[PDB]
């Protein structure tokens, strides 16, 4: 069986297809016309994009495939180091950090972070309470303020104070430039070219900004001895049950940088896509608003109250079905194997899981796959294995899934409790692609229900 392949550009093969502002969306269109699998070649590089549950069910077999670092995350590693997201499974510090960090990311551990998530959520609500009549809300911009600040507070008890400023904290500024520089290197034909020599100076400066701040807070915390409810405390007190060793101060720094990279843009995008689908689907918004009002009976939401926001949780999952904000992940074959009984792979062959296309597999979801219907998730046990993968797969799945969903349910719950929303511009969906997806330019007007918090 020979594999489909999109149009080629002579000696560049398929690489110019990714020289665009919206690569994932272009890859989705390629998948529409070529089907569940297609070969994608580049100068000295070959991968295969998978879109169907039948094949991705096999790619998620951990005995046959392990996480691969895409070229994007190899560049990100220049400042995320061997934190969890940019380390290979076989690296000593992956398993060690995984064993140490896993209990601090459980559903149960969310009880400890709850109060500090509420702290930033109340700031978001009060900001919107304090808008004048004419004014509107820049949704992704404000959601990103919240998620950066929430990860800052719960990650290492640091306040970026994003709601007090127009230009973000220098760390946030340096991190976004670093991610941006790592992204631009993907489509950069000439290395070492002097036009980017300043890009390299800025990169090294941005790395130092990030490292200086994180190393100082770690050092300050070690001298202090203070015990807080943050991940930094757990990392300073944790030991790997396997090796018996703790994480050293450098890898702890890479973990903190990792949480901010991995968590802030994905969770921001989810809240923004969720609010977008709600205003485009007023019957769903009303149903979710009715739940928010019924459950959140106190001025400040409790951890137990957030767990009762079931429909809000279904809204978040349906937003993740349509636009998973971390839209692709890479795998490699551990040994020679046959995929789907018709595609032979050699040891080391790479695969890409195109999550937005998986989530549109009509044989799983039916024919209305493009419709926003959270009720698709009223009985999750009916969904076949590996059909819904917004948080990746296996031991290399998202360690922050419970943190992300608890924050998003908390924040969207309070939003629906406190405001009615207006799609005052009839916003047309425009999905900007960094390494993550978000709706660009999405704006709304909020009218307060005047409920004290
Ligand atoms: C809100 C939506 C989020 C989505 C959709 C998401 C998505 C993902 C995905 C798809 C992966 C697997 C990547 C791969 O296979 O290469 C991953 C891994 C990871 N995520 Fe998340 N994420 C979210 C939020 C967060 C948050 C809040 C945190 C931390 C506070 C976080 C931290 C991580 C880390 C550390 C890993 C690497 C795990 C490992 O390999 O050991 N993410 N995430």
């Amino acid at each position: 069986k020979k594999m489909p392949q999109p149009k080629t550009f002579g000696e560049l093969k398929n690489l110019p297809l990714l020289n665009t502002d919206k690569p994932v969306q272009a890859l989705m269109k390629i998948a529409d016309e070529l089907g569940e699998i297609f070969k994608f070649e580049a100068p000295g590089r070959v991968t295969r994009y998978l879109s169907s549950q039948r094949l991705i069910k096999e790619a998620c077999d951990e005995s046959r495939f392990d996480k691969n670092l895409s070229q994007a995350y190899k560049f990100v590693r220049d400042f995320a180091g061997d934190g969890l997201g940019t380390s290979w499974t076989h690296e000593k510090n992956w398993k060690k950090a995984h064993n140490i960090l896993l209990p601090s990311f459980s559903q149960q551990a969310m009880k400890g972070y709850h109060a500090m998530m509420v702290d930033i959520a109340v700031q978001l609500v009060q900001k919107w309470e304090r808008l004048n009549a004419d004014e509107h809300i820049e949704v992704p911009e404000d959601m990103t303020r919240l998620t950066l600040d929430t990860i800052g507070l719960c990650g290492f008890n640091y306040r970026f104070n994003s709601f007090y400023r127009d230009q973000p904290h220098p760390f946030i500024t340096s991190m976004v430039r670093a991610l941006d520089e790592a992204m631009n290197k993907l489509q950069r034909a000439n290395p070492d070219d002097p036009a980017y020599d300043e890009n390299k100076r800025q990169f090294q400066e941005d790395i130092k900004v990030m490292n200086d701040l994180v190393d100082k807070i770690i050092a300050d915390r070690k001298a202090s001895g203070e015990q807080s409810d943050d991940l930094l405390t757990h990392m300073l007190n944790g030991k790997d049950p396997e090796t018996g060793e703790p994480l050293d101060d450098e890898n702890i720094r890479y973990q903190i940088i990792t949480f901010l990279i991995a968590g802030h843009e994905t969770t921001s995008g989810l809240l923004s896509f969720a609010l977008y689908f709600l205003v485009k689907n007023p019957h769903v918004l009303q149903k979710a608003a009715e739940e928010a009002a019924r459950v959140l009976v106190d001025p400040v939401p409790s951890y137990k109250q957030v767990k009762q926001l079931k429909y809000v949780g279904m809204v978040l999952n349906e937003a993740l079905r349509l636009w998973p904000t971390a839209p692709a992940f890479s795998l490699y074959a551990k040994e020679d194997t046959v995929l789907g009984g018709e595609y032979p792979l050699e040891k080391g062959d790479e695969l890409m899981v195109l999550i937005p296309q998986l989530h549109r597999d009509k044989t799983i979801w039916g024919d209305d796959v493009e419709e926003f219907r959270p009720e698709r998730f009223e009985n999750p046990s009916a969904i076949p294995q590996h059909a819904f993968k917004p948080f990746g797969n296996g031991q290399r799945a998202c360690i922050g899934q419970q943190f992300a969903l608890h924050e998003a349910t908390l924040v969207l719950g309070m939003m629906l409790k406190h405001f009615d929303f207006e799609d005052h511009t009839n916003y047309e969906l425009d999905i900007k692609e960094t390494l993550k997806l978000k709706p660009e330019g999405f704006v709304v007007k909020a009218k307060s229900k005047k409920i004290p918090l």
